[PDB]
């Protein structure tokens, strides 16, 4: 990770122009620094435009959450960027962008699919843990139906299994508003 | 494991007597529904004796050895050693009515069903109503074999429950203590 | 397992017992016994009890064949739970000699594969399990006389059936319920 | 594996029947070639039955079955069950003419051979120009058995090639589909 | 490792960007963020992207693709070393005239390689997947080099291994790099 | 395995004279080998032994076991290759009776010279190596004696891994015959 | 690792490069970016490149070897302890005339080793590179040491541990640096 | 490892102190061989204080800082505290003629070297000619540093032998035991 | 933690020397260098090494012994916690006058230990290895402690555990620090 003098790591040197880089798996960690990376450039300007770049396969649901919501809790518009993959939480998260500011590159792919879990013990305890499941895919399906403009029921249809799109497709299905293509 | 002249469980199967003295598997439960077809084959009318010293296993090898008991014409008498815990404590039920005991210091447990999923939301759906009808299933039969309410099995069988084998005669999971003749 | 064996016992008597996983050995075996039942008498019922959570589709496709090869008819008899390859060997016994016992459990399930490696390796393995599910569809449509489109729909998720579902599904013929005393 | 009074594969040796059930490795060929031999012994003029199903394995295991076969005077009948993959499917190939059999719902699979090579560049070269030259060697044969072309049979082994029973007697490599005998 | 500024830091200073490791999100991250970085210090000089890479993750190779196809300064690439895989795909997308190899630098394209485990609907998804984005992989290959996608998809099918001088007459890169004068 | 009846089926081949090495050669496998030949010898000293070989080799020691074994019985021990008779198997199928060495058409044999190792003080590693220099000098004499060929055409030829054709094999002198089927 | 900078940075600061370990990716990368950035400090000056390495990856070492012939500065190569196989490489890529060892340094020349796993036409492939790999290093090292490729080849078959004045007197090395005071 | 900013060893090397107190491998002797040639470039007359704790390491690791030792023009003093063993004493043993000492408690070790060959017998034989030639080398150094025949140091390092302070100057490893401070 | 240098730093800057580990090689080098950078500073002024260590490497320990003794400060050894095996060694290499241990810090005195594998050669010449150091040891610990060398052995053949107090009545440290005011 190298090191810009004006000493910064390169990605600090980019939160000093508010570009915030997703760039792994979303864990509680991950999480925690893109929340106070959000709060931090929120109290160094409440107005600006931040960027969210968004290389990322998922993970935790309740993390993804965590930055969902102060991504909406906060002044400032998030632009999101996808570039490789945006796939599972990752795709959650790009259509979580300010309206009129999601963005893929023109080769990033985007991945949507029904959330994973888990459930051992006792029958009731099972019970629990499905009903919790359950619940959490009607949220996620109801938040990705507001997002995009999809109903919900071609949303459950469409997160059945993993469902590839392109970054044209992506734009298509209201996930993104365009496709960043080469203007230099 | 001792030789007669057999093995010392293949000379009590001359008897017409079966040791469950492990968990419950499909193997064991595989060798015990050999060994009462065998048993019914060799003589449709006498007793069988199958001792139970088990803390259970598999439910659907349960069911595997359960149905097997109630399908042959053989009454099978069931003699509750150590433990009959959570599958062993059901098979110990669903011995012939009149011929379900436990020695005076076998311990009994009932408990409800335990289970396992992982993956999609779906998936873990499916497995989820899977395991709720297989506890409304055993707690159905449990109440037809003790005379108690589902209800009351429901709310027994919450937590780990151990019955002495008096409290388990009372409960209606045996009918008698084995009490030594002499 | 008291000493025949109770197997061996068991056989002699024209009852073979599936009692594990269906892997190569597994159907090595099975497809031996019914050859060797064929020899001793080829007009008497065999007896196959299964209880199996399934295995190896080829494995299973060994067993089957066997079955519908040999003259003697094979009565299947599900004690405990007959899921995946098992359902399909339960639903594969002669035509009025498929059972359950009632509180045995049949659960029917798409198959599963494996695929590493190049693109067009991943492409060969994809096309071979695509047309394994389709072989395995027409024949279950066959054996149940449901609709291939129903048994393909039926089988995409986990489907868990009890003994009298089986029977109104078209995998077995009758539920054997206890005889009186 | 049960007793007849033999364990059931040894019964079914009494009636010249080998079954390969597994991989084919130096253990296995050792134990097939052993029951070829002890077979033609008995009789050199009755047939043998070979039943296949095998992923494959060693070719030089597969070779040593080969060439027992082809040595023998009894016909050896190959019959499919299951799968015949890899090296299985060359020696199912390798049966008596006429006598090569599947069953209907079995799986052929023809492949050209894996290798490895570690160490010198000079050790890489000949272990390179080994597995190339036992490559051409299988594709005489598999010629030579199904009468297709050395050029087609590089071809269609290139990737795996999945047949049918069916599709397995139109390219050769079987005689007839073993119909239900009623 | 050693310090002037770690040494990468200090060519950075000069736009230069090293990759000398496996592609994957990690690394993708890392040179994404340096474009953006020497973009915004200065949006029209070029800058030299060295790579020594085996490649790695498809979809980290196509961050870094499209980062330097969206930014406005020219992206030289320069193969040192093996550029492989995903490591030749971005030799390859270096700005028009400005992609080099050295003497004797390594360049290697093959198709890409994939896995799938689960139910048959789940690899039918995963197997169309990966044949759509080797479709990309060659589309983009051919538009950079002025080959076919036909040719693309016949000379990728197994691993294809250029000299330098190999990798320019495939259009691969513009020059080999001669050493400077003395 | 299976039952002959009660035999395994390599005891019933054991009554017909036939030793089968489907295996690689270690001291357990030598045992075996060497005790079925001084069986087979004590049963009639004149009647031939078939040995069967389908070995990647082993142990060069194990294998001298069984070689020495070989020529000091008075029956003559025919060898048939099967599969491959690599390393110390293409030791063990040269030192069969001549005229009575034999491979099957797809049969493959494969002489190397030997492998070892040395670890420790200078002094031991010099030992070592000496002693692997010995067996190889004396590996070479024998398949010398053995084929015909001359030491030098051995030691060159053993070099690296060499892979022969059962035909090969008979024009090098490791076998007499290839069996080719009959119709 | 001690400070002054630690001991590397400071060795950089008078044009000294520091090899003391395999050659990898990463070790390759570092090197490089030395002598691009030494190279940038000062066209004209001499460079001091200590060899002590075992070897490592070939394509590694080539980055390291093009490096060297494309920069403007001489590399003297000077061998401490060892320089074998791409270390031996390397020490014979110096400036011709600034090529040397110290007395009881060792050199060691071998053909290069690889590996190849899986079907038979990979095999080919993997092969053949390494055969035509080897076919380079024997080019450029018959260019650096005036020997014929037939005996670069033959000298190389195994394992060849070289004395520095050996070396000297093979072409690897221009002269054995002896104590000037003791 | 504390501070003073410097840590307690760069802060010793500022007063031409080197701490050798672990195994000897190539990344020890890249780091003492840069502290010398660091030191010579500070003062080329000044003595330098080479402290050894160790149980040596690899043999060329232990060349390596020989011939830099010898190759440079300041003493470099050699002082043993704890143990000088294997390579670690071949060290104490090449410091400046007058200048090398051990402390009164301190031992000093001498043994023949070891070493390691597997594969083919023509492998082996020139790993054996390898390790003979080392031994050969050290031992010639050793009685050239010590006064000691070949004869003498060839029987004295057969088995491991341990030396005093006092029995290695009688040896002449060391010049002095040095004497405390008043 | 830090002060405005690493805890450890500041208090070398004191001229105090914590041995709070094992004794390694890696340990000795580090405590040697502080030795020599505190006689560097000043050659007159005491240091003071505190020792709570269950021992380790004797020949790492050595060299710690012979810097103490070599250089012209006086060392100071204070016991906190335990001093045994090579750690007691060292707390009795103390400047006489200046060894001290905390009221309820303990040490522990005992034989060394070693291992030999290999030939029988091998193993005779580590045996006379092992017991010429332990003949070295004890005559030093008699030379510290006052103490003959037949006691030494007889003391040591078995662990041996010391209090402050009896620690102080061996010979092996000249006061139980008290506290202050
Ligand atoms: C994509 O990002 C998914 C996986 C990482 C592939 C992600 O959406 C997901 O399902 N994550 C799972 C998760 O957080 N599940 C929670 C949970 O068990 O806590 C459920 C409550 C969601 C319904 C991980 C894999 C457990
Ligand atoms: C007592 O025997 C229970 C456990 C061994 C403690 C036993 O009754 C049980 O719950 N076994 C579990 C089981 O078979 N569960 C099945 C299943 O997962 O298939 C559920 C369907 C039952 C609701 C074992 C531990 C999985
Ligand atoms: C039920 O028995 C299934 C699993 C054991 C749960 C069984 O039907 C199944 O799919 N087995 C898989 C199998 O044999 N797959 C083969 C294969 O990969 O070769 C496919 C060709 C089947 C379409 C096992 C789990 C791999
Ligand atoms: C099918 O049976 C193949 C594999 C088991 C899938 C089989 O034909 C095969 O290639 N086996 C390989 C083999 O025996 N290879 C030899 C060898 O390397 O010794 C080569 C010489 C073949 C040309 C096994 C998997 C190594
Ligand atoms: C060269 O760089 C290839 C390998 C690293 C050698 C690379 O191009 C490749 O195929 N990588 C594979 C990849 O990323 N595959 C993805 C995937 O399965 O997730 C496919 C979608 C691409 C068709 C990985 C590293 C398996
Ligand atoms: C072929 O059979 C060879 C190997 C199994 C590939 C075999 O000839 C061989 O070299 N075996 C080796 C052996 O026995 N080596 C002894 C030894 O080190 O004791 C040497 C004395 C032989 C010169 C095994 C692999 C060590
Ligand atoms: C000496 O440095 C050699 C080894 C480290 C002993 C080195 O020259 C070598 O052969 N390295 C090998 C290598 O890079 N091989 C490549 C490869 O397999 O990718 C060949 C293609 C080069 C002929 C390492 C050991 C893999
Ligand atoms: C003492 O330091 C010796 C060992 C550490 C005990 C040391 O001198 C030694 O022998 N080291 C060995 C070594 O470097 N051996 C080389 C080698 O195999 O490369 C020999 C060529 C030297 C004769 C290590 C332990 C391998
Ligand atoms: C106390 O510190 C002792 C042990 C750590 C408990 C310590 O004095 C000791 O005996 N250490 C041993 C040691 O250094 N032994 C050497 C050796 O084997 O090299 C002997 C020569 C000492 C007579 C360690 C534990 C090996």
């Amino acid at each position: 990770i190298p090191t810009v003098i004006e000493a910064y790591d390169i990605y600090s040197r980019l939160l000093k122009d508010r570009i915030i880089m997703l760039g792994s798996q979303i864990d509680d960690n991950v999480a925690n620094s893109i929340v106070s990376q959000l709060l931090f450039l929120q109290a160094q300007d409440s107005e600006k435009d931040i960027y969210l770049y968004i290389n990322s396969p998922g993970g935790s649901v309740t993390a993804g959450f965590a930055i969902y919501d102060t991504i909406q809790h906060i002044k400032p518009d998030v632009q999101t960027i996808c570039i490789g993959m945006a796939a599972s939480m990752g795709s959650f998260l790009l259509a979580a962008g300010a309206k009129g500011k999601r963005f893929a590159l023109p080769n990033a792919e985007v991945m949507i699919h029904q959330p994973l879990g888990g459930a051992q013990g006792q029958a009731t305890e099972i019970e629990i843990a499905a009903n919790h499941i359950l619940k959490t895919r009607e949220k996620l399906n109801r938040i990705l139906s507001e997002r995009t403009g999809q109903s919900i029921e071609k949303i459950q249809k469409d997160t059945d299994r993993d469902n590839f799109l392109t970054a044209e497709e992506a734009k298509e299905y209201g996930l993104i508003d365009e496709v960043m293509v080469p203007e230099t």
